[PDB]
């Protein structure tokens, strides 16, 4: 399990916790130094419990697939809560099965359908450490589109950063005041993916990638990412989803 508390949390201990979550997904290989996501991983071993403490010390746990660092829901109290999509189901068969009852929330886990639910892009939705103890404290209470907010911000602070150093340091700059993602955030989060195949589809074709991957950078300019000595590659990505899950 990882852990992180909000209570005295500052960029040190942030950054310690975005080490510690990656330092707990399972990797056999790693690809031009990145860490290679599993392919599957069977039974309860698939998820990773996450114990979160918002500023009063109250705490949900949530649970990650760690083959791919997807939220599938998360512990309240007595009661879970899963997204309503079918990776989730399943790991409702394996995690939280102690608690009183279990809700299925009204959406699933992509951003579209958060977005929808939330009633606001996440170009709009602040992000920070602030921001994460508000998530956390929403999400103790039901509340289907509040939580659809809270959720937006949890992911991009926990799962997001886990993948992306400039996302990790994009929250500690925001440790005492929350703003809403830079547009480059938003580029990298939706170039996961892509990214991930593109650098393992490089691994037999001289580093270079079969289709170049578009990102927005630092300074809100637009570009093209073609082969893995960019500073995408070399610095900035910290786990690989495997290409058997693409
Ligand atoms: C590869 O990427 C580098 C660094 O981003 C760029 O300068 C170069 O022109 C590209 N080289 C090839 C062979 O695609």
């Amino acid at each position: 399990d990882v852990s992180f508390r909000l209570s005295g949390a500052d960029p040190s201990s942030y950054g310690m916790f975005i080490k510690d979550l990656r330092n707990a997904l399972p990797h056999t290989e790693k690809v031009y130094n990145i860490p290679l996501l599993l392919p599957s991983v069977s039974g309860a071993g698939r998820y990773l419990l996450m114990h979160l403490f918002n500023y009063d010390g109250n705490t949900i746990t949530v649970a990650v697939d760690v083959t791919n660092v997807y939220i599938m829901g998360y512990l309240a109290l007595t009661t879970s809560y899963f997204f309503n999509e079918p990776a989730a189901d399943l790991a409702s068969q394996y995690v939280f099965r102690s608690a009183r009852r279990k809700i299925t929330l009204p959406y699933s886990g992509n951003y579209e359908r958060l977005q929808i639910a939330a009633g606001k892009p996440r170009e709009k939705i602040p992000i920070g450490l602030p921001a994460l103890d508000t998530a956390i404290s929403t999400l103790l209470h039901y509340d289907s589109t509040a939580a659809a907010g809270a959720l937006l911000v949890l992911i991009q602070t926990t799962a997001e950063a886990a993948r992306f150093k400039y996302i990790e340091q994009q929250i500690q700059e925001r440790a005492y005041r929350d703003e809403v993602p830079s547009s480059a955030t938003i580029s990298l989060e939706n170039s996961w993916s892509g990214l991930s195949k593109q650098i393992q589809l490089a691994q037999g074709n001289n580093g270079v990638f079969r289709t170049p991957t578009v990102l927005v950078d630092s300074k809100g300019n637009r570009v093209q990412i073609t082969n893995v000595t960019s500073n995408v590659v070399t610095s900035n990505i910290q786990l690989l989803l495997n290409t058997k899950n693409i």
